[PDB]
Parts: structure tokens; sequence; C-alpha cells
């Protein structure tokens, strides 16, 4: 992804480590991405942040 798709994606998820389905469309749209791109990058996170916390 982008380098400001990212930040983003970062941003979101310093406040909410999981988005409910709607909240996933919603982003996905208002950051250029795919519903099921969101989705896996939010479960990627979810490990980096399981790895390093
Ligand atoms: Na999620």
């Amino acid at each position: 992804f982008s380098r400001s798709q990212v930040l983003e994606l970062e941003r979101r998820f310093l406040r909410q480590k999981y988005l409910a389905s709607a909240e996933r469309a919603a982003l996905a749209k208002a950051l250029r991405m795919t519903d099921a791109q969101v989705k896996t990058w939010f479960q990627n996170r979810r490990t980096k942040w399981r790895r390093q916390t």
C-alpha cells in the first residue's frame, strides 16, 4: 500500500484494534482499498501487536 494508506491504517489501529464489517467497508472506500484488503491488513497488524507487546 502507499505510505499514506499505511499511515491512515495505523492511525485507525491505534484507536481500535478490531473494526466492524461496516467500519472496514467505510475505511476501504476512504483509503482507496478493497474490503478484503482492510480485513487482511488489520489481521496482520494484530499479529504484529501481539508479537511486540
Ligand atoms: Na478488523
